[PDB]
């Protein structure tokens, strides 16, 4: 649908979009609708999507199974509260989450959203240790993390990555261990792991899990660490005791090349979030998983249950689309699909590191990172690349790519060419 | 869709339910569809819904208009990113809450969550005093009050209801008055407004913002207060300069009798949090306004922005079906629909004043309560409500109905009908 040019200033004027400033925002771009790997503006331009709208749209737009999916479900009902209520949407998705995830999972709590599933496991990480009798209160993890934009998940988010300064006197106080990307090019730097070891000994009765975005650190940096660490932790967390929380909300559902990044170690979480891929990026559910140990033991408490349940919990329609783009992952497609695009993205991303605005060039999965020397001129570029056919949107010191699993050679190619010609351009870069 | 023996094991048994034990869950019922205000079970019984879903289902189910604009907007597209990127359904929905709402709000924020926009609202505070160079980190309320179940709403829930004796030492340490409810029937308790005053002057230096739900106080234990409240608190507020933040997430579009339950007041916030019925309880979406004094304020800070953006912000799917919802209000009808329930409740709900089990019938707009004296046997109540075809979802002490706003006089008779008989049961109270 059709924009005005008073919508447009409108939409300056009183709408905020994410991290923006209201009072002098970035130009956004005006999108009429979206068909399979393209973005389609007013006017008729149509952009080759290489974000999966923050890594979630791994079918692309406007899929004829995700779409059959939900108009059905709205036939049926779009929603229904399940408070004392139970539906078959919701039971085939926790019957498929079940069955793909590693082995100990077997609970399933239906969430809204990214942020509110790490909420939920803290939360069952605390009620946990509260039904052993030990007050556990404090979170160890990584420098370099990201978790989401509530004041739970913030207080494991990278300590000066979300300006903690602001609210490290409201927000409470965890433990953050060294970054684990190797310091010079290597696999992992054992003294990292060791250090990682030593802060877990020194607080081993305070500290309620462990958190930690498997193998990709995504917001907090576009980070790539090895699966060593995985295995590592997992066993320093069985020798105390400690609860193991994964937030797979980002890597979850193939991107890295795995269906979940945990198997590249061939570890399981106690505790695993999920979210983002989950409904094909149609709109927006979460889900937490745990062991039953963990769901008996927060069963016993003070609590006499888990103490969460959003309004839309379960909501049928969102549980129907995701049982749709889960269903399309059977096929196993996907794991060809994000492997060959591996292979291309490191082969056209490798001439970018020749220039001197660039600090290096990684891949994995479906995933394709220009780290820069300096931090990008966003409105500069967005423009650049509008003007090259393509959506990328970057941010901080960061180019990156993250394109819909069925993205064709060609279009690959066009994102691949855009990223290169924009590392060249110095205007592109800010001060 | 259909749900074998074995599904419905696999949901008892796998399956979190809102606040629910893992280990001994109470029953769950088999919702196959629902139409109009009816749930339609599997095996074919119709429950008339006497809850709305909580709150957002105000135009019942299966509603023709709402379920069109999904379709269509499917059509277009389901979902892209709102990084850089602005569509129709987001404006449209954005130009109807600015022009709906009071008059200062003119900046709008999309979330996904009610807890997330209050959230969202409480950092805007932070942010907002933090732009002006003064530490303030605290926030004043009601006790008896409900916000959300992330740590950040937690911290002003009600310190007795979400058992912060478990989080306290997590959670954030805020301000609490006097329950505003009268103790004893009278309209207010003048010195409880005394009491609220005095903590306030007394910490006026620390104290962000009042954050409170205006006239109704929904999870908290569906209590009604005299609108005095909201116009003395709002000139508290305006004398020191803290803003006063409304959550109208329950209150929000029509139930309490008035659009928006401020009106009731004739008070302004300086930022307002809305949810639920904004979709017509479809799936889920929340927006929290403010100021422009607010916006300019939190983009003036050492953040650059307002720091905050959901993934699936500004969703197209949920914005348009908020569309259209809002388009259904705009007859102008559930002002009225609301006034006829009010009056069919107050009339049939109090012959259970007279029961030994009841304490207290209050009404309001199309929310009837009946206060118990002993806690309520949620399986038994919940097995005969079922028994005469209705839908009705007690907790703790209270038994309510909020129907949708299109209910037929008939289909609320057996409402409030149920609700009389089930208080004359000893069997379906606890100990």
């Amino acid at each position: 649908q059709g924009m005005t040019t008073d919508d447009l200033a409108f939409d300056r004027r009183h709408i905020w979009h994410p991290y923006t400033s209201m009072t002098s925002p970035l130009p956004v771009f005006p999108v009429e609708r979206a068909e399979g790997c393209e973005l389609i503006l007013s006017g008729g331009e149509r952009l080759v999507d290489g974000m999966s709208s923050w890594w979630a749209a791994i079918h692309g737009y406007n899929h004829p199974q995700l779409n059959a999916a939900m108009k059905t479900q709205i036939d049926a009902m779009s929603h229904v509260m399940f408070g004392g209520i139970t539906h078959a949407p919701a039971i085939e998705l926790c019957r498929k989450l079940v069955a793909m995830t590693p082995a100990p999972l077997e609970c399933v709590f239906l969430a809204d959203s990214g942020s509110v599933a790490v909420e939920v496991a803290m939360k069952m990480a605390l009620q946990y240790w509260q039904a052993k009798g030990e007050s556990r209160q404090r979170f160890l993890t990584f420098r370099n993390g990201y978790h989401g934009d509530t004041f739970g998940a913030m207080s494991v988010c990278d300590p000066h990555n979300s300006m903690h300064s602001l609210w490290k006197g409201y927000l409470a106080e965890n433990l953050f261990a060294p970054a684990p990307q190797s310091r010079m090019g290597g696999e992992w730097d054992e003294r990292d792991m060791v250090a990682f070891a030593r802060l877990m000994a020194a607080h081993r009765h305070e500290i309620a899990a462990v958190i930690l975005e498997p193998i990709v650190q995504g917001a907090g940096g576009m980070r790539i660490y090895h699966p060593q660490w995985l295995q590592r932790i997992r066993q320093m967390c069985d020798r105390e005791g400690i609860l193991l929380i994964a937030d797979e909300i980002a890597t979850g559902f193939g991107r890295t090349g795995r269906l979940f990044a945990c198997e590249h170690a061939g570890i399981a979480p106690d505790i695993l979030c999920l979210g983002k891929a989950l409904t094909g990026g149609t709109m927006t559910l979460s889900a937490t998983l745990t062991s039953r140990q963990v769901a008996e033991t927060i069963s016993n408490g003070e609590a006499g249950c888990f103490m969460h349940g959003p309004t839309f919990m379960g909501n049928p329609l969102a549980c129907a689309v995701a049982n749709a783009s889960l269903t399309l992952l059977e096929s196993g497609d996907w794991r060809r699909q994000v492997a060959a695009i591996e292979a291309q993205l490191r082969e056209e991303l490798a001439p970018a590191a020749d220039s001197p605005q660039v600090a290096d060039v990684r891949v994995l999965g479906a995933i394709g990172v220009v780290e820069t020397t300096r931090p990008v001129n966003i409105a500069a570029l967005q423009q650049f690349f509008v003007r090259q056919g393509v959506w990328v949107r970057p941010f901080g010191k960061l180019i990156y790519l993250m394109p819909p699993y069925i993205i064709q050679p060609e279009q690959l190619r066009r994102l691949t060419q855009a990223v290169n010609e924009a590392v060249r351009e110095e205007t592109f870069f800010s001060v």
